[PDB]
């Protein structure tokens, strides 16, 4: 009678984890292969997609080894799928994590105030820098009178609250994206460096602008053929001349970040700087395991049956596992919504080389979700009417959790076109 149903979906199920490991493995040999996997972000990808190909292996295996006779027995390699099976559950959400961590970062904590914030340095308190002035926030002068209670009701009349000496680091963007046009102001007055200004693009312009900010106008006008290969696309030229510079000689690592920045036009040395490989390799596959660890203790307590694969009422153990991945989809969710309020609101205007790679991954974090996340959805909830509906909630169900490998093949093979086109 019911069997009915189950001898055809497991056909369903099982024809689409054929097409899911072909299509992710094929993607796995793109990865690896191309010179696109000593940056970050196909390390990310390539991992991701491993973990999917270990989960979906073992897919067959929990196939070609599952019956009730065995679960009757727990066998002692009988657990260790189920717990194998259960561990790559995690993964896929923790390396999942990573490619939102790593997005996330990517548009919202990668911008010329973060740049600077970096480079420059925040205090949040009223302090003196090397000329006895008065300075708050990111480099930001207040007044040249050696008066602290005059540097307040400035502060205070620039923000707008009575500040005590303090502000909010929110306040300090404010106040920085003040000087920001102050500086693009000056810049394009002077005749020396708004010509090259004028040419370069917006990482680079940001870096011009930094330059600015370390030095003034007087003293960026000075090299002068700098600039006049800067003003001629000589990216490779440019860098090397800017290492002469003392100013590289008296700070080295600010100049690497601003002339890298020159060099490849990208964030890449600024958005390198916290976002490491090793992190992620912890978070993804070393994570996952003190979690199993846990389920595992629970699972020989309260509910040691069917190879840990068994469901018993009503004490329920797999909370164990699913909860942190619960918790880590739900920390993403915050991201993908941090970043859209970042993207609706204050990059509307903008169209650059990063932004419009930028809507282009939140399109395609958008369109996955609802593949991925619907058969997690439905879990929760059962027909109800018991009619044709429960063979649709049923068939519909194999469909999508076949096709996981698919989806995620094209998606992060999606973000190969993504990264520039
Ligand atoms: C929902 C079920 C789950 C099964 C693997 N899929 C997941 C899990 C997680 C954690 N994030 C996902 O997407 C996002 C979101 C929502 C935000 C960002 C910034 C990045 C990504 C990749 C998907 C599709
Ligand atoms: C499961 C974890 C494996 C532990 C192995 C030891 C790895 C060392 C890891 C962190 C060292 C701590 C300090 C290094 C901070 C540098 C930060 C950075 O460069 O991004
Ligand atoms: C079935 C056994 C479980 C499989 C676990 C595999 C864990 C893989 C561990 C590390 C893979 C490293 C690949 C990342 C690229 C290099 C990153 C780096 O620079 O350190």
């Amino acid at each position: 009678k019911s069997k009915v149903h189950y001898h055809v979906a497991a056909i369903i199920n099982y024809l689409g984890h054929c097409i899911s490991l072909v299509a992710l493995l094929v993607a796995f040999v793109l990865f690896l292969r191309a010179r696109s996997i000593r940056c970050l972000r196909n390390i990310i990808h390539a991992n991701l997609i491993a973990a999917f190909i270990l989960r979906n292996a073992t897919w067959f295996v929990v196939q070609l080894t599952m019956s009730p006779e065995v679960h009757q027995s727990n066998v002692g390699w009988c657990r260790l799928v189920t717990a194998a099976y259960n561990y790559f559950h995690v993964t896929n959400f923790f390396w999942m994590f990573g490619e939102g961590c790593y997005l996330h970062t990517a548009i919202v904590l990668t911008n010329i105030f973060e740049m600077l914030r970096i480079d420059e340095g925040l205090r949040l308190k009223i302090y003196k820098d090397t000329e006895g002035y008065y300075t708050i926030g990111i480099g930001h002068l207040l007044t040249k009178s050696p008066s602290l209670s005059v540097a307040k009701s400035e502060l205070d009349k620039a923000i707008g609250r009575n500040s005590n000496g303090v502000i909010t680091k929110d306040e300090a963007e404010k106040l920085f994206n003040q000087d920001v046009d102050a500086a693009v102001r000056g810049i394009l007055r002077n005749a020396k460096l708004k010509p090259v200004y004028d040419s370069l693009d917006a990482v680079r312009r940001s870096a011009l602008i930094n330059m600015v900010f370390q030095m003034g106008e007087t003293g960026v006008a000075g090299f002068t053929n700098s600039l006049r290969m800067l003003q001629q696309k000589r990216w490779d030229e440019a860098a090397v001349n800017l290492a002469k510079s003392r100013w590289y000689n008296q700070t080295p690592n600010r100049a690497k970040r601003v002339i890298a920045t020159f060099r490849t036009g990208t964030w890449d040395a600024y958005l390198t700087d916290r976002l490491r490989a090793w992190m992620f390799i912890c978070i993804g596959w070393g994570v996952p395991f003190p979690i199993i660890v846990a389920w595992a203790i629970g699972k020989l307590y309260y509910d040691n049956e069917k190879c840990w694969a068994g469901k018993r009422p009503g004490v329920y153990t797999d909370y164990i596992y699913q909860g942190p991945m619960a918790l880590v989809l739900l920390i993403n969710f915050i991201f993908l919504f941090n970043i859209v309020r970042i993207l609706m609101t204050k990059l509307r205007a903008s169209t650059t080389s990063e932004t419009i790679q930028a809507r282009k991954a939140v399109k395609a974090t958008l369109v996955l979700l609802p593949l991925l996340g619907i058969t997690y959805m439905l879990a929760f909830v059962n027909p109800g009417e018991d009619e044709v509906s429960r063979v649709v909630f049923i068939y519909f169900n194999a469909f999508l959790e076949s096709f996981q490998g698919f989806f995620v093949s094209v998606f992060a093979c999606f973000l190969n076109s993504e990264v520039r086109s």
